[PDB]
């Protein structure tokens, strides 16, 4: 049906594209310096680069028939390690709708206690708006799937719309929108942001919150069936969308370093306006001392900024209420790509009678076969990550869990070149089977780096469920 | 061709009973509570017996002739898992040699200073006396065999009689031994030692220091064709020996809690004797205040006790400079058994070509076929960590080596007795294939709890070993 183009570049690009892009690129350029940013956005696109080698070796190891992504990874390489992934990856999208929807209920939050709708306290209020928000996106993951693939081409064009919005705004300089940061394009204050902060945060837990914006790779190998030729359509969109966003993401972090400071005190100063005595930089005026703490802990007694605000990619948009309103876009597009792909996965795996007991979630009910409790149980798993209603506390969950699948898919690529099973021929140009067990090494490095024990519980539960499915 | 108790016994109690038997013991309690020393040293007991009984498994799965440590792991499990046993165990016993000869040469550098002998400051004393002592160990080990297995009862004699004199001057009283703690038993200062103190240190990290306390377990298993019948000399030696240690770890630990303050200063008081006002505990006199730290930091401004001194076994016990003077013999007695032990397997492990470039350490010189290139590779990773002359920085890395191969063989042992492997029938009365793997999943968790980016090297190079041998 689809082509590359609207089936693989269109949907790898909704994927990524999450919460990440808008509400917490500045913050991670204000916790991190500029050089800083520009080497976690390197470093998530070298990951995402050779995992979306390694997921195109096995879009190309034949198998033309076939939706889903585990069956590419269960007919390529064994089940064992096919099971392992889909397991893992359709706990990793279960999880990741939470952080979209608590992304997109924060957005809501923050956008409420501007105006005067305020009913509770600022993490009850998520909890709220994020238990609708998914609840709604549950109905129209069962009943609106018709309409999905002709609204994506629809979110796509308000998300770059948003992004070119941001940028054609950051060009320009406006002194209104000055005392929440953003001043022009500044050298003194590229110099300045040139060099990590880390205000509470350090390196590797600033990635973690990143890397959940490289993450939707798999959006692609997810839907095989509907595809028209994947041997010439997952290679060619996964990366080159991976491509794409990664001169986004850094397009962005400049550009949001460039010409906002790191703290900006909410208030303006029409009496001295330009003030210059005790100066250090990026003095138009407007005296941004004493919002910087002299004690070097968390607190930051401040309000706007790259530091405080988390929401400073409105003032710096031309138009933001509308245009930048594609945050909204962005976070219900990537969590219906994973409400409905977290089923999907989980369908395909509990076809195919693997583990003992959970077979009972593969009866697809409905006309098109939709797998009613395997929405039900996504939709368990993410109500129950809702309730964590920080942001910054869920992404270091996704990241983990991400980084756990992108390191099994390249690592049983690695096996299978290594071990030469019969069915594994990898006939894609750039496969190279020693990069994608450097890329392995690298998510599991990175993954321990993040959150140990986490990382060590993962690890234990992929290898349980590696050596059972193996002496099944 | 030994007996049971001459051979396996005698063997493992000596290799068992290392360093931190006497200097390192009473600072175990100082730091942790007399109930979690006692958590302590019944978890390092639990990890031990679970491995006895994974290699009592392996030393009774037939094989009697042509016997060995690296032969009756890789000739009933795998060559996949003996060829990495037999690294990770063979550079364990490597470093532990330069553990062992540290305690030693920590312990006559303490002896000097307590004398007027001094040549260079006290981190450097122990770079030159050790380095002395594993040059004399080395001609003992490619010269001395023929005495080894003569003078290994009376070192055993002699530690036991250093036990029984700790234990017969921990029951009486002497008034000149106080101002360095060692009041009598009484229940005031067992109550203020109940509970922990972790000055510095925390929890698994007293663990990471007492661990190699424990280890030594396979030195019954690593001379199998000197045995009668290595079916009934195994099992009946190695979980013999971790019980009786056990005991006398435990009642070493609450005989130096429930006697000794954490912190003394060595000032004795005539004038005010016994005080009546402003008392806490220590309801004898020499008013011990001022010695715990106001700050929550590592420094103490005091010289003996629990915490400081290192040495108080000696003044604990009833004469301290040759009876207790068995420190000297439990440490060059387990760098002996740890130096002769490590090119062993080692040469068995070059001997059936594995690696590539690990072939020459294989030429074995002299008249009984020892190898002198393993004996020098030893001494060279032995000198490379003797020249970190501090014990509580050596022993995190012994720990954490003897957790990858005691968790090794727990997983080794669970894994033949899973996939049902063709000659692994295991012939043993309690092997419980499940305890092996909850003692395979403790120590997998505890070596990272420990030291987590250790843990992921030492696991990343043990499944570099294992793809390596296994899928090639």
């Amino acid at each position: 049906k689809f082509g590359w183009i609207k089936g693989v570049l269109v949907r790898c690009m909704l994927n990524i594209w999450g919460v990440m892009l808008f509400i917490r690129m500045t913050w991670i350029v204000g916790q991190a310096g500029i050089a800083y940013s520009c080497i976690i956005v390197i470093m998530a696109t070298v990951v995402t680069t050779i995992t979306g080698c390694s997921t195109s070796a096995i879009a190309t190891n034949g198998f033309v028939r076939g939706g889903g992504a585990y069956y590419l990874i269960s007919r390529s390489l064994g089940p064992e390690f096919g099971g392992s992934i889909g397991l893992i990856f359709a706990f990793a999208n279960a999880v990741a709708v939470a952080m979209y929807v608590v992304g997109f209920a924060e957005t809501v939050v923050e956008l409420l206690m501007d105006s005067g709708l305020l009913m509770i306290d600022q993490t009850n209020d998520i909890r709220v708006i994020g238990t609708i928000t998914v609840i709604l996106l549950l109905g129209i993951s069962v009943a609106g799937m018709e309409w999905e693939a002709k609204a994506q081409i629809f979110l796509l064009v308000i998300l770059i719309t948003a992004i070119f919005n941001y940028f054609i705004g950051s060009f320009i300089a406006v002194d209104s929108k000055k005392k929440f940061g953003f001043f022009s394009y500044d050298a003194g204050i590229l110099a300045e942001n040139f060099g990590p902060d880390f205000r509470g945060q350090t390196f590797f837990s600033v990635f973690s919150i990143f890397f959940p914006a490289a993450t939707g790779i798999l959006a692609g190998a997810n839907i095989s069936g509907d595809l028209a030729d994947p041997q010439m359509a997952i290679p060619k969109g996964t990366l080159l969308a991976i491509l794409i966003t990664g001169l986004v993401y850094v397009g962005v972090a400049i550009s949001a370093g460039a010409c906002i400071v790191r703290d900006a005190t909410g208030i303006e100063s029409n009496f001295t306006l330009i003030s210059n005595c005790t100066d250090a930089a990026c003095k138009y005026g407007y005296d941004f001392s004493s919002c910087r703490p002299t004690v070097e802990g968390e607190v930051s007694s401040c309000k706007f900024g790259l530091h405080n605000d988390f929401q400073v990619m409105s003032v710096v948009s031309g138009f933001s209420p509308l245009i930048s309103a594609g945050i909204f876009s962005a976070t219900l597009s990537s969590a219906l790509a994973s409400l409905v792909s977290a089923p999907k996965v989980f369908q395909a795996l509990c076809k195919d009678n693997i583990y003992p007991g959970i077979a009972i979630f593969g009866k697809g009910y409905g006309k098109n076969n939709e797998p009613l409790r395997g929405y039900f149980l996504t939709f368990g798993i993410a109500l129950a990550f809702i309730l964590i209603a920080e942001l910054n506390v869920i992404a270091p969950i996704i990241s983990n869990f991400f980084l756990a699948s992108y390191a099994l898919i390249n690592f049983s690529v690695f096996h299978a070149s290594l071990a030469n099973s019969p069915g594994w021929r990898p006939s894609f140009k750039y496969y190279n089977m020693w990069a994608s067990l450097a890329g392995a090494i690298l998510c599991c490095v990175v993954m321990f780096i993040i959150n140990w024990w986490a990382a060590l519980l993962t690890n234990v539960i992929v290898l349980s469920l590696y050596i059972y499915v193996s002496y099944k």
